[PDB]
């Protein structure tokens, strides 16, 4: 019953198959189908695997358990850096940004805002699709290879919807609910709970033991290309859908504003609406939309002068 060959056939099917429903289900935030199809599927492929091993692969969605446990992390070099951004605190702070914005660039601009997630930077690299490196953002230019980790947080994709060699950045959070959960759990351990979710995202990337991280329901939301590839967005907007066309998860607050007051009020939208967001954010991220516009601008030793974080008090 079932041969290698057979199975071999089948096990692709299986992957493609749920797959394509854990990005649904974990990417889109819309599962298409009932949770009992996918058990049904998943459970055959773990039958199938377990018969014969040699047919497991990384992207097979039974290894999102993980079950590696290093010894420590190796060092991520990142060669291109992973920026700082600059604060800002009140309307004026913002206005001023734009001011010298215009200054500098000679007329109006668009800007790109996003919500600044209170989580871990982590860098993704792609080889022909293929995942092969995590890491922590660490210092900026060198960070720890957390590959093995990430590979457990259901939402990084294992392999992209083409074959593109690419370089990501984004936040990798848990969110509120989830880091309810956690503490409770630690309370009931004997164990010091984390102060917020921020110092658990980052403990639990710590964690050698990849089994342990698998449980801990991180998520992500991307918003860099650091390698484009064969990407062609020009604007930081662009940069955003495409993000979302590859396969990652991208936070759907985004919105592309044609004046600083239009920031400012998107400012003042989510400030409001904060607490109603099932994550935490520690602000709004203000960047010029045009890479070209971008370019002209530059950056200091820390951070780009085309952005800015509005931090709330
Ligand atoms: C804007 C940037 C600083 C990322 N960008 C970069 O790090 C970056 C780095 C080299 C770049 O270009 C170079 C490429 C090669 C060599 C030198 C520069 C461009 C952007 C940033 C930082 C933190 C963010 C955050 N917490 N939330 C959101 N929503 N956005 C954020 N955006
Ligand atoms: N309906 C879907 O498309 C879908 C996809 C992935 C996981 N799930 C559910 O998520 C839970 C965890 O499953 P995984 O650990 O395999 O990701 C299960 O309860 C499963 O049914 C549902």
């Amino acid at each position: 019953p079932l041969t290698l060959t057979a199975a071999t056939t089948r096990a692709q099917e299986l992957r493609k198959q749920l797959n394509q429903y854990s990005h649904e289900y974990y990417v889109k935030d819309q599962p298409s189908v009932e949770d009992y199809v996918y058990d049904r599927l998943y459970k055959e492929l773990v039958d199938i695997e377990t018969e014969f091993p040699d047919l497991i692969t990384p992207d097979s969605p039974t290894q999102r358990v993980g079950g590696k446990v290093l010894s420590g992390f190796e060092k991520a070099p990142h060669d291109i850096p992973m920026y700082s951004l600059n604060d800002g605190f009140s309307k004026e702070d913002i206005f001023a940004f734009d001011e010298r914005v215009r200054k500098a660039i000679g007329k109006p601009v668009a800007y790109c805002c996003e919500l600044k997630i209170d989580g871990l930077a982590i860098s993704l690299r792609y080889e022909n699709g293929v995942f092969v490196r995590g890491a922590t953002r660490g210092d900026g230019t060198v960070g720890e290879n957390i590959t093995e980790n990430l590979r457990t947080v259901r939402s990084v994709p294992m392999r992209l919807t083409e074959p593109i060699s690419v370089e990501v950045r984004g936040e990798c959070y848990m969110p509120k609910q989830s880091f309810v959960a956690l503490n409770e759990e630690r309370e009931e351990n004997g164990q010091d709970i984390f102060a917020n979710p921020r110092n658990a995202a980052a403990g639990s990337l710590r964690q050698l033991d990849t089994k342990i991280v698998a449980k801990r329901n991180l998520n992500t939301f991307l918003y860099t290309v650091a390698d484009f590839g064969p990407m062609k967005a020009k604007t930081q907007f662009e940069a955003l859908e495409e993000l979302s066309a590859i396969g990652f998860r991208t936070n759907p607050e985004r919105q592309l504003c044609q004046s600083i007051d239009e920031v400012w009020a998107y400012i003042e939208e989510y400030h409001e609406k904060r607490s109603t967001l099932p994550y935490e954010i520690d602000g709004i991220v203000i960047k010029v939309n045009e890479f070209a516009l971008q370019d002209e601008l530059g950056f200091t030793v820390k951070a780009p002068r085309w952005a800015i974080a509005y931090k709330f008090p």
